[PDB]
């Protein structure tokens, strides 16, 4: 969440840039009011509380001196009650005020930055930069790589190349369920192996992260709406965690409670996080949107002055990737309206799929700057300051997949990415359909 | 579960057989007879039932008869009436058998194959085979690959090479949590990449199975004491699933309901499952017994007649795969007593760990002849002929990672294992210990 100065005027505060965030975002406005209405209630509550304690501590005194003079103290005694029975309902009233401020502030979104386009129709999307490989012409039916027809669809391709299997997934586990089979496999591996390898050249720390998380730490990372919705719950006997969405969850809280104190020499931190990922939320036929899958994900900590510097270096990450991988994309800048609480910034790099004739996100790179960190106090160098968090999807793989599948294919099979290649058993370069499909 | 059949005499049967099997196994013998009389219960019900549908056709062809010649049938209609309501309970008891009788055959294991030790006692164990490296004198105290003093547990050697984060870990997703981190992702890959290769390169599938389950498919493939002890719960909403204990599980369930009506010509069916793992149950410190890690399973389907050639078959590629990462080892087969319900033989693989000083387990392998086929409907060829199933670890990788880094470790660091060297970036054979240990 924000700091709870940011609302404060009189500590330095700017409520109205916050006021102006809320509406950009489409979010209550009406919200800020309310937080530094309470706000007022919870210094009136510390005040007050702190004017007993020391209307205690003097009727203590004179309490002491009767019993010293052997005097009668019962009117003393009587005021000590009534004010030890105020200072009660003080301490009552100042907790439920600091748990319903606190809660509040938790639901105002991030600032978003200056440069966000101002709206709530992603058709507003500022389109950043396009990008194609030179051997093609223009984004069109044509996949990219082969020059071939994009004849069939990535579900098309996966299936003749006998590279997974949805019937059998869906009969054992539902709905979007699948096996990966024989080169799907390998392509996937070759994915995550490649998108290891790419970021560690590039300094990025390989981290594999756990994909349960206990429910206080999820709920630090995660906004409001992610869990009653988005997140599958797990149950350990009497004990409830959650499957995570994102490696970007448990790592965000990788350093939770630390502090980077020589932020110079000790920042920025980059990992390479791969996980699975688990969504609730998956709907069509294909590995494109289903409920499971592999994600390399960018996770960095920096400075406060470093992060806008780092978030251009992030998306030239992925950028750099799919270009590796020769796949056109374009990258977009998300409007207001659609940015979640977290992000001050988003950006989008959009591969083009040539069946589908349309670009559809393959990643999704943010600046948070302090938004988790305040939560988690993840703190930064020598009022209190925090690192700034960005995460990028560097590769979510089946989604990768699918876009490789389209531009790859030709008529007798899918030319394999030549960075790929080293990846699988066999370096192929190509790989035959095997089976024909019912349709024609 | 065991064919009904093979409990009744009368069909060619040999209860005798299986009464010797439960004892072996430490289970219920009684359990058999319950099981005889239940099924004459239902036969009973059944001519019971085929009894009262001839009399109910004649006592109809009776009333017809009469409403032709116009005469009255209150007799008649009276007599229907009272064989129907007959018929109701009847049709209601005959359900409730059925359904008992499949209950309890349920709860019989597998027949112990006579090979298998008679005990109750793992003492007892028959020893199979040993294996070592040439190199190497003797099981002792001394990492095998590298000739150094095994004066690092497999936790302290992955600590040093800040490979793995089990502090952060437990904070986040609690009890035995972690991440990997650096090389331990990177050896993680290598043996999951390794196995794919080494059991495609024998014929293997590569198949990556999915990590959750449909409760009443998991229910046909798992006894019942797994799912109340061992297996996540997972909440979709209203919905629940399970998560896989093993890719043998769906891999299991994959040919649910198929014929392999040629089976000369289409067994053995061979797949390389990788998955990751999930255990309710485990419990030192480090990552050999863990809630959540992959595996790469072999998992076959053959005729009934060849399933002992193949289990030996694949035990063979489990040795052969650790004889190829250098790591000593010996073969044990597992005493009745400690065999699961399905199983009717099984050999586990234990590998060297010179700092603990004993050999712990690796692998599993199994025969489950057609206990799990009959369940499934996986038919066989030309009463009913199913498929056999037999499933064997390759290897469970963070558990091998460990026995790598206890055999592995020198004074300086870790030697990479040759055969892991392609697998991984910049194809290392050696890297340097990190950090030094708190203890000494
Ligand atoms: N259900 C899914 N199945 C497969 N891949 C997915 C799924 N959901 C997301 N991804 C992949 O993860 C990347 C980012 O997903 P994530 O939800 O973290 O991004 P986001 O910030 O929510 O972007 P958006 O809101 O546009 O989805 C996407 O580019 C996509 O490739
Ligand atoms: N909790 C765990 N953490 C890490 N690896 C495990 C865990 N449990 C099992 N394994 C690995 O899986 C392999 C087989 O485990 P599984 O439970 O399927 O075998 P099993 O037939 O039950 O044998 P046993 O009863 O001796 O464990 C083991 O050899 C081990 O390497």
């Amino acid at each position: 969440m924000l700091d709870i100065n940011a609302f404060l005027v009189e500590k330095g505060g700017d409520p109205e840039i916050i006021k102006a965030s809320q509406k950009k975002r489409g979010d209550s406005v009406e919200l800020v009011d309310e937080i530094i209405a309470e706000y007022k209630e919870w210094v009136k509550l510390r005040f007050d509380l702190d004017e007993h304690n020391k209307k205690l501590n003097s009727v203590q005194k004179e309490i002491g001196k009767r019993f010293k003079a052997k005097e009668d103290a019962k009117d003393l005694i009587a005021e000590k009650e009534k004010l030890s029975n105020e200072k009660k309902e003080i301490i009552e009233k100042e907790a439920e005020a600091d748990k319903n401020l606190r809660s509040k502030i938790n639901q105002v979104g991030n600032i978003v930055h200056e440069s966000v386009v101002d709206s709530q129709d992603e058709e507003n999307n500022e389109l950043v930069r396009t990008w194609t490989p030179e051997n093609y012409k223009k984004p069109e039916q044509i996949a990219a790589a082969t020059g071939a027809p994009a004849k069939l669809s990535h579900h098309e391709v996966l299936l003749r190349l006998d590279g997974y299997d949805p019937e059998r997934g869906v009969r054992i586990v539902g709905h979007r369920g699948y096996f990966l089979r024989n080169y799907g496999v390998f392509l996937n591996q070759a994915l995550i192996n490649y998108g290891l390898s790419f970021l560690s050249s590039k300094g990025y720390v390989p981290l594999q992260a756990p994909v349960m998380m206990n429910k206080e730490v999820m709920a630090k990372t995660a906004q409001l709406s992610q869990f009653d919705e988005e997140l599958y719950k797990v149950i350990d006997g009497e004990d409830e965690k959650y499957l995570i969405a994102t490696s970007e969850q448990p790592i965000s809280a990788y350093h939770a409670g630390e502090w980077f104190e020589s932020p110079a020499e000790q920042l920025p931190v980059r990992y390479a996080g791969y996980s699975s990922c688990f969504r609730r939320e998956a709907g069509a036929w294909g590995i494109f949107r289903v409920h499971a899958f592999e994600k390399i994900e960018q996770f960095v900590l920096t400075e406060p002055e470093k992060s806008w510097e780092e978030f251009d270096r992030m998306i030239g990450c992925s950028e750099e990737f799919y270009q590796s991988l020769g796949l056109p994309y374009r990258v977009v800048g998300i409007v207001s309206g659609e940015l979640n609480n977290a992000a001050a910034k988003k950006y989008d790099l959009e591969a083009w799929f040539p069946f589908q004739q349309e670009y559809k996100e393959l990643v999704s790179c943010s600046n948070c700057t302090d938004y988790q960190s305040r939560n988690l106090e993840i703190r930064c160098g020598i009022e209190k300051k925090y690192v700034h968090c960005l995460n990028s999807t560097l590769s979510a793989t089946e989604r990768t997949i699918c876009c490789i599948l389209e531009n790859y294919q030709k008529e007798d099979g899918l030319v394999i990415p030549e960075v790929l290649r080293k990846y699988i058993p066999g370096e192929p370069e190509f790989i035959p359909y095997i089976k024909e499909l019912p349709k024609n």
